[PDB]
C-alpha cells in the first residue's frame, strides 16, 4: 500500500491520473519524482521549469554543479539527484526531444531508467514542449517500465484520449 489516491489503473503496473506533477509531488512527497530533463539539466520550461520553480531554483543550482563536475547526460539517460521539497529524490531522465531531430527509438531507453525505482510519480517522457505523440509514449512507458509508475497527465483534454484510447 502506497499514498497515491485517484488514479486509474492501465495495467498491473502503470496508473495514471489528470494532476499537477508539481502539486501532486508536494502532496506525496514520493520517494522518486521524474524529471522531463535536457541532456544540460536546463530547467527551462515544460515539466522541468515548473519543477525546478517549486523548488526556489535549487534543482537548477544543483543540477549545474552536477553537469560542471560530470558533463551532459546522454540521449535516454538519467542521473538520481535531490527532490528538494518535492521527493526525496529526482530522477532526470532525456527522453528524445523530436523538436530537435532526435531519434524516437531512444524512448524506450529512456524509460528503461524508470526499472531502477521500486516506485515512481513521472510524467509520459517525450510529451508536451518534447514534441513526441503522447498517446504513443504511454504504449511505450507500458511496454517497457516493470516496476509501478504513476503517471501525472497535466491536460485534462489530453488524459482523458490518452484514456480512450489505451489498448
Ligand atoms: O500534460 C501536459 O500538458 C504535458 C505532458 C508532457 C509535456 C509537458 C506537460 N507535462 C506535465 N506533466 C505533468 N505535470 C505537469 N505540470 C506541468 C507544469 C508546467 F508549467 C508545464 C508542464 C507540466 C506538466
Amino acid at each position: 500500500v502506497n499514498s497515491f489516491s485517484g488514479y486509474l489503473k492501465l495495467t498491473d503496473n502503470v496508473y495514471i491520473k489528470n494532476a499537477d506533477i508539481v502539486e501532486e509531488a508536494k502532496k506525496v512527497k514520493p520517494t522518486v519524482v521524474v524529471n522531463a530533463a535536457n541532456v544540460y539539466l536546463k530547467h527551462g520550461g515544460g515539466v522541468a521549469g515548473a519543477l525546478n520553480k517549486a523548488t526556489n531554483n535549487a534543482m537548477q543550482v544543483e543540477s549545474d554543479d552536477y553537469i560542471a563536475t560530470n558533463g551532459p547526460l546522454k540521449v535516454g539517460g538519467s542521473c538520481v539527484l535531490s527532490g528538494h521539497n518535492l521527493a526525496k529524490h529526482c530522477l532526470h531522465v532525456v527522453g528524445p526531444n523530436v523538436n530537435k531531430g532526435e531519434d524516437i527509438q531512444l524512448l524506450k531507453s529512456a524509460y528503461e531508467n524508470f526499472n531502477q525505482h521500486e516506485v515512481l510519480l513521472a510524467p509520459l517522457l517525450s510529451a508536451g514542449i518534447f514534441g513526441a505523440d503522447p498517446i504513443h509514449s504511454l504504449r511505450v512507458c507500458v511496454d517497457t517500465v516493470r516496476t509501478n509508475v504513476y503517471l501525472a497527465v497535466f491536460d485534462k483534454n489530453l488524459y482523458d484520449k490518452l484514456v480512450s484510447s489505451f489498448l
